[PDB]
């Protein structure tokens, strides 16, 4: 069973399938705002960057997931594993445990050395308050659910990376043809 997982993963079709998934989610939402005139927040962008970044990594790793490239693409996959998950909880703690508007919060201050936000404010500029609820499933906010899918992706890499057959293979199964004339 596991042996196949490494096979289905080493397949491009599968890789392309993972891309469409994150896309079907990023797009489906990009329409909800254009329909319900929703107002994105600072945190929302952070979440979008976490996945948006991974999405790319999936397209880069799918270039040769059979070569050392693994650790090369896993650089972004893992980075989001500990940091993405370690930061998500913090965001959930606030929502589940708010607090006076003392911390003070407003427009996000983009960096002056990373033209990634400044040169691209179209998908970085924040507008509204963070932690607000725009829509939920089964009574849960998107941020929470997305976290559910967020960990799944992180686990897929950890397993797809360790899949390394190491060196203790098996060559082939025992008893292939044996006694069977007419080849
Ligand atoms: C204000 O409206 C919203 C947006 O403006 C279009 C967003 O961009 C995003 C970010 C979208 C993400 C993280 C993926 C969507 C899928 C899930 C399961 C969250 C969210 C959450 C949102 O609420």
């Amino acid at each position: 069973m596991l042996r196949f997982l490494n096979q289905a993963s080493q397949g491009r079709g599968a890789w392309l399938l993972m891309a469409f998934t994150a896309l079907a989610l990023e797009l489906t939402a990009l329409w909800f705002q254009h329909v319900m005139l929703l107002k994105p927040c600072v945190l929302s962008i952070y979440e979008r960057a976490a996945l948006f970044g991974v999405l790319g990594a999936a397209l880069i790793g799918a270039i040769a997931p059979k070569t050392p490239l693994r650790y090369v693409a896993m650089v972004i996959w893992l980075y989001s594993a500990f940091r993405g998950v370690q930061l998500t909880y913090e965001h959930t703690m606030l929502q589940l445990y708010p607090s006076p508007f003392a911390t003070s919060d407003f427009m996000v201050r983009f960096p002056e050395w990373l033209p990634l936000d400044k040169w691209v404010p179209q998908v970085f500029v924040a507008s509204g308050d963070c932690a607000e609820r725009q829509w939920d499933f089964l009574g849960l906010e998107m941020p929470q659910w997305l976290l559910g899918i967020f960990i799944a992706y992180l686990i897929v890499a950890v397993l797809v990376v360790i899949s390394q057959p190491f060196k203790a293979k098996k060559r082939d199964l025992f008893g292939r043809g044996h006694h069977h004339h007419h080849h």
